[PDB]
């Protein structure tokens, strides 16, 4: 009846095949057929000029003068005290590739906290820290996007630990788009014949999400101003980090990002690059011999091309404003997984749209910063192992640094969020010894 009218418009659209043979008849009813026919239409048929950034552009927490990262520091933490900042993380991934939400990965620390945890808590810490300024709470929203599969389990995760200690209407899931996945030849694939396969649609997809979900309409009855996205796998992420906060809302960007150093030529990394006077991510393959060897005319102890992504970025409200006007401008990019596409939009793709002025970029310590948990245990690199060391390595550090005494007879030291941020705060333990593997908690 109903039904038969979806069978006619699917298989008018060439796709009727995934009627052959109830939940279907849903399924298929949040698809246009037409609208995939043309996603895969464009996406199977659609000397480069490289440069750095401007130095206009450019910041770096290890060259930079001390005196602009203090300034930047101090305006990003007044931003977050006047309730101007929010956070969108990007939670599509599951843990498979290491189960449940990849949020959710106990790393193995003493503490045992998830990775959500260890993030929710850089958040309620930070809002503390804003209220020594402010004299009132501090309010960070933060917008978990999840996949389909990880919507229900990051809700009951995050309802069985309380939100962690924020407000639940602080914490606000949703859902990125999706798309079917389709042959070779555009046709819509089949997981078993009571369900469509789909997959969510990029790392792209988020602006479109922003406006689906009503998350941008909620950004603006709060008088969110500044928006830190990154992906939830960064085990060391600064959430909502001031200096980023302050860098970027001092140049009034629309865009800018944060990148560690690429410090030998060979290392397979995406850069951000003026790619034909344009702001862009180029692949490592797209980079030549020579312009990845080329070592910087004012700085010959580093590499000429050396911002290395780590798809982690700020962007103003008002750049959220101006969705409307080029969301349809981003490709369906093809991601091949031998028998079948994904069509993906990029994240960065509205990178090389903006103007240069709007666009700015701050290249950051990499081990404060970045330790993505990607494989399993045991391969070596960007593992839970990894992961753990950097995090009790840095906790480490932070205390030597204010005067604490690590001994280690067998590394580290895990320093939980709530006690420390950022390595500030630590003055309490001058003097004392502590004896690693250790924990340290409010």
């Amino acid at each position: 009846e109903e039904f038969q009218q979806l069978r006619k418009k699917y298989t008018d659209a060439g796709q009727g095949h995934v009627f052959a043979f109830s939940q279907l008849f849903h399924q298929l009813s949040s698809f246009d057929p037409v609208r995939i026919n043309e996603l895969a239409d464009k996406a199977l048929n659609p000397p480069a000029s490289l440069e750095p950034l401007p130095d206009i552009a450019t910041a770096s927490i290890l060259d930079s003068d001390p005196k602009d990262l203090e300034q930047w520091y101090e305006e990003g933490l007044k931003l977050v005290a006047g309730n101007k900042v929010a956070v969108v993380l990007m939670a599509g991934g599951q843990g498979t590739r290491l189960s449940a939400p990849k949020g959710c990965f106990d790393i193995g620390l003493p503490s045992h906290k998830s990775l959500f945890q260890i993030q929710a808590e850089r958040i309620a810490k930070l809002q503390l820290l804003a209220q020594r300024i402010s004299g009132k709470e501090a309010v960070i929203p933060w917008y978990v996007m999840t996949s389909g599969p990880t919507r229900k389990p990051t809700e009951e995760f995050f309802e069985q630990h309380k939100y962690f200690g924020l407000n639940k209407s602080d914490v606000i899931i949703f859902e990125q788009g999706v798309l079917p996945c389709i042959s070779n030849e555009g046709k819509i694939l089949m997981e078993s014949k009571f369900k469509v396969a789909v997959a969510p649609d990029g790392n792209g997809g988020i602006y479109q999400a922003l406006l689906t979900s009503g998350v941008r309409e909620d950004m603006r009855k709060r008088g969110i101003e500044h928006i830190h996205t990154y992906c939830v796998d960064n085990c060391l992420v600064k959430v909502a980090d001031p200096v980023f906060i302050g860098f970027a809302a001092s140049k009034q960007v629309d865009i800018a990002t944060k990148v560690v150093r690429k410090r030998n030529a060979t290392e397979s990394v995406g850069l951000i690059l003026q790619k034909n006077g344009k702001p862009d991510v180029v692949e490592y393959s797209e980079i030549d011999k020579e312009t990845a060897e080329a070592k910087d005319p004012k700085q010959p102890d580093v590499l000429k091309f050396r911002a290395a992504n780590i798809v982690n970025h700020y962007y103003s409200f008002k750049f959220f404003e101006s969705i409307e006007l080029w969301a349809h401008k981003l490709p369906h990019h093809v991601a091949r997984k031998p028998n079948g596409i994904k069509l993906e939009q990029f994240v960065f793709d509205v990178f090389p749209m903006t103007p240069l002025e709007k666009f700015a970029c701050i290249e950051v310590r990499r081990e404060d910063e970045f330790s993505p948990l990607k494989n399993a245990r045991g391969t070596g690199e960007d593992d839970p192992d990894t992961s753990k060391r950097d995090i009790m390595s840095q906790g480490q550090r932070w205390i030597e640094k204010a005067g604490g005494i690590v001994i280690t007879e067998g590394v580290g030291v895990e320093v939980s969020p709530l006690i420390s941020y950022g390595g500030e705060g630590l003055e309490f333990l001058k003097g004392r010894e502590i004896k690693a593997p250790a924990f340290i908690e409010k």
